[PDB]
């Protein structure tokens, strides 16, 4: 699997992710309604720009993004959440393990663009890990 | 066809517009490239806007927005652009159309909610219909 | 009951309901004090903006505002609160309740003006009630 | 008269109050002079809003906005000044009888437009009303 | 009468005349009025926050705020205003003898504090005086 | 023509501009109507500047503004255009021509003023002279 | 009187004014008085400007400001108030003649600077009886 | 022990708890994290103003403010945290208490600089007397 | 002498000072010139901050501030400066010997004010000392 | 070529491309005018600051920047545009070749730093060719 | 020599002025480092400005800009410095004596700018003027 | 030594430098004093975030970051400074030996992430050296 597929796989997956966490951000339940409620609304912010940048990438680099919701759902690894109520707990859970998922990706990212020379991608990969460690490890945090 | 209901088909509108303005946002080509780029953005971010307004009153209202991808693309009038190199003359063809059928839509959302004495949403209507019309007429101006 | 009537009656809730959430906003207890005092500042800024909104709407009408707190205690349907501790689920408890009473009192205010031909203050109500049911879908999130 | 009609007719009236204040603008006498200075100036900022208002209100009809001042004096219904020297009560005389007029022809657009199913064009017009009310009872206040 | 006391009636007399400067604010009569109704906003805001200083002053001292405004009416030393049309000259008088009385009040306040060693309400004390003999210098220059 | 006379004439004009470019605001056909739409705002916002600015001077002077629409039709040597539909290239060439004409009423107000040693009026004719010149080199470049 | 004679004369009137004006600032007295008490503040911060301006203009064509108080007594033209008290009728004409001695002070700036070739100073002086002329007209339009 | 002395004691204090929060900082758990990691971010950034400032008060005074950690450590009377895991509740606690030393020793700091005379230091002491006395009441509350 | 007496002394100081650093502003001599030139601007508009605050604070005292530069000459105990070319390390020894002189003053303001029970001229004192000790530590620091 | 010769050398261009695309900005013809007109502003200011950039990079690597124009003209591998006439399809065009030319160039300066072990160069020759890859998307797009 | 002609040869001498200082910014040595550094950051600016203001003063002449560096190197009267170490005595010294040649430069593009009647480019010398003068003065100082 | 023991005393180094360097801002003498104290805290508010960016990168690692003053004490590098009087001079030296040497630490903390393949670490490593290399850069020179 090389850069560009690697990216358009991404790209799908931002896109379904920006769906599942508006899932959460409107559905929470509990006390700390404000915290979610705000905290998920700058996640799939997030995933937006993710998704924006993934795409320009992906045209800077000669091929074509993905430009329908078909081909994202085609090519995600992500499991769409079909629930309606969480709490505070669940809701940390799910976005966790996702992220998880998503570093692993970015790390491939890295180091398939590494082989190939593209530099360009490195450096937005890395730059992509930095963020989503640091989200991993906060997370990890609100569930011990 | 009941409130809720026209509410949740125009969810589903939202984030597949959203989807297709980005397409037109990175294919576009010609030397006005900047300003379509520019207004591309500021379109699918009203969609965003949109997307997360009708989910909350759908919300308010007592029942679940819509949640997936697939229901989004189970309950939308809108056809998928396959398409990937676009001028402006293009773009702004299709975005008018999409504009003509929300019209449509929000003009039986303000019908439905008025008849069921539901104010909240008919000022919500009302204030969508109001931009609608404002950019259907500059977009008709761009044609001419 | 007529629309000066349906105001005076509102702006004498407002002020008694600015006062009922200082006791909350400083007789808050437990963990999540920020957020809950940083909350209740918030919604008596709220009700000091209604209080002052109808006032002149009041004004506007050829009638008097209230212009005494013992006016306010004779006129308000709400019942003040004396005890002087509480955790975050007991404020917003009460605060939902207050708000369905506004919500009710707003719906007659509506159609009361309506019936008046009093377009002015029908769009004034309307923007409450558009207010008031998101709060109220928020709190009910909050108690679940 | 029919709605186009009656905005083609406050589109004229806007551009000769827009002139009108003016003239009280630059010709007020009294020791209060900075204050009618800045407050005539803050009015005839709002003419011009109205003024293009209308007129994009107008071409979203399908109808033509007026495009010269000999349109504007031949379908305006207001009294040109040709005095040059006032006090600031002579001023708020003749500032609130022209809001007077407005108030009346802004009403007749509501209405009219309501019969003609027009939405967007009865929110506008009930904005209208809105500050123009308010400003009516404050310059009511200045006379007493 | 001992420091929370003092304290306790002062909280009482800011949202009594929190109110009474809402009426004046509202009611004032003549061409300053845009200048009156602009100063009497800064005034009533001025009380809300020495309504809100007071009141956690009040907590941090172990003891209970007032919660309730039959309490500020039991509590208050200000005689509530019953008309309901002034001009400036009126209203500054009126608040001139609130503000004197206020003043006297806070050097009781400061006083009684440094007699029981607690330094925090002096200073806050001082601070309120300081603003108090600003004011009052400013409107009896008005009266002259 | 003495100074007071030439400012006159060029307030008839300011106000005539202002109408005329509304016009071409509102009536701009074509794919870059963003572009000529935005630029069109500015460039009347900046005509009721003048108009403001040459009526002020004209106060100044001891002289009395014109406070009519229809003096400002008697005293105009621009043409009203009546026409309701244009393509960019049409508007730049209309604004062109008048801003000529514009530049030769101000080396004229300048020569003028020099002669009567008014060196305040001589300032703003040269600011306005820089601003007309730097404008007039743009449009030409437009339609080269 | 050669031009930096007359800069050094317009430098002690500067600071003497500066102090003149601190003493209407402080002493104005009627119901008015926010406005004076805003008006005055922004009048001397003016002088306080125009101080150092002229300091740094003799500066800059080699001569030396003048350094002390005694000096500024010595050389100004203006008398100093020793009254302390005053309506804003009597404010305003004091500033009046003031600033009509400044703007004949100016002139004769502008037409010695413009026999030596100083451009620069000319500049300067043809700025200051902008704004003076501009300030003149509208104290003449508060006394009228 | 004399103001100086105080002085140094406290600025150890400020360093040694600057180096304690930033531990609750790091390593608080459960899923009110985001609301402790920003509120502990306040807090020892406020104690990181607090050295600064107690340090160059030591410095006016004529004396040299610690500038090494080892003396930090020998002057300090707080407790160093060994622990890596934290509760939001275990936090406030630890907080609650290291603030009522802190209360305690301004609180001399203010009588010490009295019985010196030393007017800027007691006004200094009465402001940090200030900002702990708040800071205790709403940590209590946190606690109850 | 008494309290109104000691502010009107420093009154007279302060426009005295005002002036003298403007001599150093306008006449400093070397390669840090910028850092001069930009601190004796922040020094003298503190002087001029001091010179208004010192007024207004005789005015709420109920006596009449300095409202003329000769009284300010006849009270001041600052000597005028004639020189007219400095380093900035005469500069500095120069406004350290006045600090050191407003601080004695300042420290009679607090302790005569405190012995006529004035908290809020004790305050204003304190709150000058606590900025005069500050400066006057750094401008040690400067010559050393 | 090592490192600093080949920074050396993209300093040399900076300021040759600084002057080229400032002839762009002067002498584009066409309606797109003020499209280009600002792009190209944003252009040559991106390539100042690449040359200030380069300029220190070269400085902390021990050796010196260039510092003549003629010293860029013997380095430069770009060629000077003697035109003075272009639409934006030209100009577009020019620019594009010669983004690819900084592209190859930054592409070696990043392997040649990498093989030296010089990290900080590589990061910067990194960050440079991803603007550099965004912008020739772009240009791309344009002439599409 | 005539004023588009003079124009070229300052845009010559600005560009060249602009590299000239990018080299005292880069190689200035001592302990005022900071200063000096952000000072010809400010300087080049500066020049850059008046590159890109004269470039479009000759435009709107009808004449071309210079378009090359070697035009640039062509028509300078300015010396490169090929020199790369220098304290900030020596750099005042360098930027002093061209602040003196472009004072000569800007006074005769006054004079024969006023000798053709070209009042634009007479205000715009001034201004230029101004800030070399007051540059001048600064620079001057710097060094005695 | 591996990724986590470097940055854990990089952590230790930070701190004391975060001190040390306050100990340059108290104490710094001489006439550049303000200059000195500026960059001083700019200098320590840069320690105190590399301080908090070390230990949550260390966090991320699922490592425990260094938590008391006596941890830092034994792992830190650098020597604390007891001298309490300083030049500039004395100053740029101290903190350039200390900037070489963490220059030479993150060299290390580069080369082995990079041998762990952990790239965020990289990235962090490099974007320090970055800024370490242009301080040196500078301060090199401030003693030249
Ligand atoms: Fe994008
Ligand atoms: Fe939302
Ligand atoms: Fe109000
Ligand atoms: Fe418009
Ligand atoms: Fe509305
Ligand atoms: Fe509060
Ligand atoms: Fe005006
Ligand atoms: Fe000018
Ligand atoms: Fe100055
Ligand atoms: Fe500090
Ligand atoms: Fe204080
Ligand atoms: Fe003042
Ligand atoms: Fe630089
Ligand atoms: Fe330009
Ligand atoms: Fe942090
Ligand atoms: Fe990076």
């Amino acid at each position: 699997m090389k850069t560009f597929e690697i990216l358009k796989h991404l790209q799908a997956d931002a896109i379904v992710l920006f769906m599942k966490v508006h899932n959460f951000h409107w559905n929470v339940k509990g006390t700390d309604f404000f915290n979610v409620h705000k905290a998920t609304e700058e996640i799939y912010e997030g995933f937006a720009d993710m998704f924006d940048d993934l795409a320009e990438r992906i045209a800077q680099l000669g091929h074509h993004p993905l430009v329908t919701l078909s081909e994202a759902l085609k090519l995600t690894r992500v499991k769409e959440e079909t629930k309606t109520s969480f709490h505070s707990k669940d809701i940390f859970k799910e976005i966790l393990e996702d992220y998880k998922h998503l570093e692993k990706e970015f790390k491939e990212l890295s180091n398939t663009a590494e082989k190939e020379g593209d530099k360009v991608t490195v450096t937005y990969a890395d730059d992509q890990l930095a963020k989503l460690q640091k989200s991993i490890w906060m997370l990890q945090a609100h569930l011990a």
